[PDB]
């Protein structure tokens, strides 16, 4: 500060940041080739937002598009954060009391809670003042953080494709915002009769990010358009037939019950939904219809199929034999056997998991899908609870036709249900390759801990403990993950978990099935599952003291 | 197919073979320097 100007030493040090610069100029670059390759239109500029010049946490870039419309100018921007190692941010202090002793929690700060409402409300006004527009009005497009330990030099093709989905986000919401004729299924039809045909897939290998960040996706829900003709020609040759992709997981909790109902309930975690990669539209209405193949993966318990033990190979951290620990019998079932097959594997199914699935979403407010995220959130709880609840509604109605109130009644019916959990983002490197840290889960937690069951549980209450304190919860799945996983953990962001209402999906589902909505697609006797319906109730009709005393009431 | 054209979001991905221009390029480089070195005849055509 002072120091310096009061002793003032010939030469400078420090006093910069070097990674910003460097990403503009490469941006930059980047534009140029994709123009002069008839990619894009000269018709966007790319700014620079220094964090010394404006006093905020972290440097960002802004690609902003502006149109005028009926005469008032309209600004699009889409801020990417830069994040840097160099330098380090100041920690949040929390107290917390126990018994007669005080003391001082040093928490961390994540990227989403940099990106307030004043670093947008600097953001908007310094790309107003840079753009010569004081008044025009100016909407987001979605934030999306450029990680750290990412070397730009030898990730242009990453760069350059997160520039064209940024250009695409903006024309966008731009359109959006001007008015466009909404997305409905009935103009599907194509009357040159064809079909709609969904295709499950069971993966072992993780999704990836635009910017290689890895995903975790064990089943894989797709819809394609199959156009199989009579003498159908181009043989082994296929035209893009395929719109929505959604990767879902599976996870197991336990209900809190002593020791016929089966101990634990499985529930489905949903998290990525994304559009075809030819497709190059992002509206609000495809959001719905993509989500709407998740509750397909229950046709045939599809769900159930990952649980299955893998035939040669056996990694140890998702056996399903490790659920035995906690049941009648303490050891665990041994599979990877000569008589182990799928005979008793649905009799253990059965016996130790509810038939019934649970569906539930990360909703994440810096990831790609971060404009949709954010109003489920708010629709969640908040102060903005009944507007996004009625924008919701009015896109679902425009999706399809109307009347969904014939399914489905707002006013008195919870759509989403916020859990109270607070889920951590972050990749490990594995010894082949890297991973995601959501790998670890109760089941790989159970494995990793054969037979002490106090751990286990200490490790679960650290998960949906709710008197315990947010941030404790948080160091304690912070140390799990490094006592488990490995060394090489880094974590990127922050997620939230909410559970969909149960007749929601339902209600959904019969309104797309109603709405002209037509897709196809895809043993030991055990006893008689039918002559239980037929039971008779009643009885066969057949026609075969109290000393009183004195009452002064009467 | 119709969707992109119903829409018309500016921007291009996609919708390319990459190993194909870059093989071919290598193969006239090739070509150019066996001729060169007096190694083959020009009487043979390289096509995509």
């Amino acid at each position: 500060g002072g120091i310096n100007s009061q002793f003032t030493r010939s030469g400078n040090v420090q006093g910069g940041d070097a990674r910003a610069s460097e990403a503009l100029t490469v941006f930059t670059r980047l534009k140029e080739q994709a123009v002069a390759q008839q990619d894009l239109a000269d018709d966007f500029s790319i700014l620079r937002f220094d964090r010394d010049q404006h006093q905020v946490g972290w440097s960002s870039l802004v690609i902003a598009k502006q149109i005028s419309l009926n005469g008032q100018p309209v600004i699009a921007v889409r801020p990417l954060i830069l994040p840097n190692n160099s330098i380090e941010l100041p920690k949040r202090k929390t107290n917390i009391v126990n018994g007669m002793q005080t003391d001082v929690i040093e928490s961390d700060i994540d990227v989403g809670t940099v990106f307030s409402a004043q670093y947008f409300n600097r953001l908007s006004t310094y790309v107003q003042n840079t753009l010569g527009k004081p008044g025009a009005k100016v909407v987001l497009a979605g934030p999306f953080p450029i990680p750290a330990d990412l070397v730009l030099k030898d990730s242009e093709l990453q760069l350059r494709n997160l520039l064209i989905k940024s250009v695409n986000a903006c024309d966008d919401i731009l359109a959006l915002h001007s008015g466009e004729r909404p997305f409905t299924i009935a103009g599907l039809k194509g009357q040159q009769g064809e079909t709609l045909a969904a295709k499950v897939d069971i993966r072992t290998q993780p999704l990836h990010d635009t910017v290689g960040n890895p995903i975790r996706a064990d089943i894989v829900v797709t819809t394609q358009r199959v156009r199989r003709n009579g003498q159908q020609e181009n043989e082994f040759y296929e035209t893009d037939v395929k719109l929505n992709q959604v990767a879902m997981f599976t996870n197991l909790e336990r209900t809190p019950q002593a020791q016929t109902p089966a101990p634990w309930v499985a529930s489905v975690v949903i998290t990525d939904v994304r559009n075809a990669d030819g497709i190059q539209a992002n509206t609000p209405e495809m959001y719905w219809f993509a989500l709407s193949n998740a509750f397909r993966s229950t046709h045939g318990h599809a769900w159930a199929r990952p649980f299955l033990p893998m035939t040669g190979v056996a990694k140890d951290m998702k056996d399903i034999g490790a659920l035995g620990w906690m049941s009648a019998l303490r050891n665990r079932i041994d599979t990877k056997a000569a008589n182990f097959d799928d005979a008793q594997f649905g009799q253990l199914m059965l016996s130790q998991v509810q038939p019934n699935p649970v569906f539930q979403i990360d909703l994440n407010r810096m990831g790609e899908t971060a404009q949709m995220d954010s109003l489920q959130l708010d629709a969640a709880g908040g102060p903005n609870a009944q507007k996004a609840a009625a924008t919701i509604i009015r896109q679902i109605n425009n999706l399809g036709g109307g009347g969904f109130e014939r399914f489905f009644d707002h006013t008195t019916q919870p759509i989403l249900e916020r859990t109270g959990q607070v889920i951590d983002l972050g990749n490990w490197f594995d010894g082949d390759e890297k991973r995601d840290r959501r790998d670890l889960d109760n089941l790989a937690a159970l494995n990793a801990a054969e037979g002490n069951e106090n751990e286990f549980w200490g490790f679960y209450g650290a998960q949906l403990n709710p008197n315990l304190h947010p941030d404790l919860r948080n160091r304690q799945s912070r140390n799990y993950d490094r006592q488990y996983l490995g060394s090489t953990v880094t974590y990127t962001g922050k997620a939230e978990r909410c559970t969909y209402n149960a007749k929601f999906i339902e209600a959904l589902d019969r309104y797309l099935a109603e709405a002209g909505l037509q897709i196809t697609m895809d043993q030991r006797f055990m006893g008689n599952s039918v002559i239980g319906n037929n039971m008779v109730s009643g009885q066969a009709q057949v026609h075969s003291q109290y000393q009183t005393g004195p009452s002064s009431f009467y």
